[PDB]
């Protein structure tokens, strides 16, 4: 039990990754399957939870979707991205990738 | 099944736009801005999240930031579309505008 610090943000990050045409359609379904028993193992995560263009599905560049991962500690997010695990998945998508761009979102509103 | 309850909800939008090259900073925050007078303004916004590329050093299309907003559903998003305040914003910003992608981001989580 190493507790650690409680709380932080919570930060937001938000990533979208776009399959290129070339990689089969099961593997996505392993990937993001897999996504779920990724997160059942990785312990910093708390939760994962997925998002792609809903409404047209369409309309968009090429965006295919975007996914958000809920963490309670920007450092945390540092051991995340630096873990072999996910990184063995990602090195695997990279190997058909069209497209990934990486950018934390903060909750920061205007005062109206 | 399923009954009526809160859940799953709210949707979250995310919109990507970029500032073509040679935006005055004055602009920049003249639009932050307005869109701050226009939530104000615009009647139908649940809230108004707004946030910063974190980390542009690298690993970036050209984003550079993205416009989220709090709505009802989709059929609100309607009323955001069909709102001339925000047209009269979208013209002003065509004046400048590089690429605007709008994107659909809901918050599924899977049971582990």
């Amino acid at each position: 039990g190493s507790h650690m610090e409680e709380a932080k943000g919570p930060v937001k990050h938000v990533l979208l990754a776009s399959f290129k045409d070339g990689v089969s359609p099961e593997k996505i379904e392993e990937l993001i399957k897999g996504y779920a028993n990724l997160v059942n193992l990785i312990e910093p995560m708390k939760a994962f939870h997925w998002g792609k263009d809903v409404s047209i599905e369409n309309l968009h560049q090429g965006y295919t979707h975007i996914f958000e991962s809920t963490f309670e500690s920007k450092e945390a997010v540092a051991e995340y991205i630096a873990h072999p695990a996910h990184v063995e998945f990602a090195t695997i998508f990279l190997g058909s990738l069209d497209k990934v761009l990486v950018i934390d979102y903060k909750p920061t509103s205007v005062s109206l």
